[PDB]
């Protein structure tokens, strides 16, 4: 998938020549013409068919500057060179801050030409909130540019063809390029979207056997109730028994006036949800896991944290694809690989949050590698078969 990464800068520049290329035999200065083609959306034939048819010392601070900081406007207005920054500077601020700026005096209105905006002005954090609000229409009105999602991002990726694939900004943000939302691999973008419109799950909970209350902490759902009573282990999520889970019999990510909706409802947020949670706690384990690293011997433990990570997010997303699911032949596949990864996800989860230290260190090299070789390897059959899927139009 070809795809580009261009800073402010570079937006500007191409937006500058796409302005001159427009140029003749219009003649229009740069500014005048950028309002225009952004008022057209930049359908540039669009412009063109209604273009055939018709449509010494400062007066500001009042210290003497000799003549050598004193740029003035068209209009004849002469002020000096720190004055105007302090002009654009506090203008391109809220509010009221347009495509434009107009000249200081108020009273000619005639706007300043950009590139003397972009010369005049100093701190370059306000250089970029200009860059951006002017290129913002250039790039919004073509297809083949989207801004980074990011906030305080002003970088913009440009791509060969529209695609929905994850791309990355250096921002360091990945994002799918047609809805800017993160990387959803399983899902199609507009379910997500529906999914994201509605988005309790109980941080504390009760074991089943004893009754007694355990809130938790981590991220893996295969749990082991502290008791003496009753030492039994169950799934988080139907507070179920491990570990009948994972084999095919038992099922515990499959769904049996309809309060049915808000009822299954209910089964795949929760889900999702808890999903969710569960990689929230996975992810402070990356600082943990400097410590036990004790060189290339030593780092595959960042990898099982990235994979164990990796799939806390393509399950999340694989609940999101089932419930807009409507059950089908494939539908009992897919929700069979899925279980498959629940399950290589929630014993790799549970090693590294509990049964590694308490196992000798020779071993936890063997061990943590299958755990997370098998667990990616599930990963992407899911995936694999799904894509597969998309395909023939099974959903
Ligand atoms: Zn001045
Ligand atoms: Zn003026
Ligand atoms: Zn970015
Ligand atoms: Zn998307
Ligand atoms: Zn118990
Ligand atoms: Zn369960």
């Amino acid at each position: 998938y070809r795809y580009e990464v261009l800073t402010a800068e570079q937006i500007l520049q191409h937006m500058v020549e796409c302005i001159r290329e427009v140029n003749e035999v219009i003649q229009n200065p740069a500014t005048i013409t950028r309002i225009l083609l952004s008022h057209f959306n930049w359908d540039k034939e669009k412009l063109m068919e209604r273009y055939f048819d018709g449509n010494m010392p400062c007066q500001i601070c009042y210290l003497n500057y000799p003549n050598s900081y004193f740029t003035g406007l068209e209009c004849g207005h002469k002020f000096c060179m720190q004055c105007w920054s302090e002009y654009l500077t506090t203008k391109i601020m809220e509010e009221g801050m347009g495509q434009t700026i107009s000249c200081p005096a108020h009273g000619c209105d005639i706007l300043v030409d950009d590139n003397t905006v972009m010369r005049l002005i100093t701190d370059s954090k306000v250089k970029l909130k200009y860059q951006h609000l002017i290129t913002n229409s250039f790039v919004e009105c073509n297809r083949l540019l989207k801004w980074c999602p990011a906030p305080d991002c002003h970088h913009v990726v440009k791509v060969q063809y529209p695609d929905a694939k994850p791309v990355r900004c250096k921002c360091g943000r990945q994002f799918c390029f047609n809805c800017g939302e993160n990387w959803h691999d399983p899902v199609k973008c507009k379910w997500l979207k529906k999914w994201i419109k509605k988005c309790i799950a109980a941080n504390t909970k009760e074991c089943p056997k004893c009754h007694v209350t355990i809130e938790k902490d981590g991220g893996c759902n295969h749990m082991v109730c502290r008791n003496q009573n009753c030492k039994a282990e169950f799934c988080w999520v139907c507070l179920g028994p491990w570990e009948p889970h994972g084999s095919a019999w038992y099922n515990c990510n499959r769904y049996n006036r309809s309060r049915a909706a808000l009822q299954r409802y209910l089964f795949y947020c929760n889900r999702y949800m808890n999903h969710m949670q569960s990689l929230r706690f996975e992810h402070k384990l990356y600082a943990q896991v400097k410590q036990k690293m004790e060189w290339i011997e030593v780092q595959f433990l960042k990898k099982a944290v990235d994979v164990l990570c990796q799939c806390r997010a393509t399950l999340m997303y694989t609940y999101v694809f089932a419930f807009y699911l409507k059950k089908n032949n494939q539908s009992i596949i897919f929700e069979n690989n899925q279980a498959d990864l629940e399950n290589a996800t929630e014993v790799l989860s549970g090693y590294l949050e509990r049964d590694i230290s308490q196992d000798s260190l020779q071993d936890i090299k063997q061990k943590v590698q299958d755990k997370y070789r098998y667990c990616e390897s599930r990963r992407r059959v899911l995936l694999q078969h799904v894509h597969e899927g998309y395909e023939k139009d099974l959903w």
